[PDB]
């Protein structure tokens, strides 16, 4: 795998963002994490899901350079949306919100599923310290 350079258009939710990626804006899906969400009706507002989203928002936001990381396997969804791991300076944003107790690990795809084993560390981590979704 390897990084390719993306700019922010805008974050959408905690797990959702707007991107320019090789000069088109694109909706991206973060790869291997569910965060309680904000838009969808069947539930609306989840709990933490306020937090989920201010956190990736802060995070891209305050970025210097964001990267989109492709996995091995299909990379969009039946949404249209790319499917990534995105970077925050260096830093995964998938990874970030796990390890902060604002995301779950998915459920997985192979072959998408490259940092499953690393997010699902940074999640036993996160429970051990029980950590907001695991308060």
């Amino acid at each position: 795998l390897h990084k390719e350079p993306a700019t922010l258009i805008k974050a959408i939710d905690g797990d959702t963002l707007k991107l320019m990626y090789k000069g088109q804006p694109m909706t991206f899906r973060l790869l291997l994490v569910d965060t309680p969400e904000t838009k969808h009706p069947k539930k609306g507002v989840e709990k933490y899901g306020p937090e989920a989203s201010a956190f990736t928002k802060k995070m891209v936001e305050n970025a210097k350079k964001i990267e989109v990381e492709f996995d091995k396997g299909q990379r969009t969804d039946k949404y249209g949306r790319g499917l990534a791991y995105i970077y925050a300076d260096g830093k995964m944003v998938n990874e970030a919100l796990v390890r902060q107790g604002l995301a779950k690990v998915a459920y997985v795809y192979k072959p998408n599923n490259t940092h499953e084993q690393h997010l699902r560390k940074s999640e036993a981590q996160a429970k051990k310290e029980k950590l907001n979704i695991w308060s």
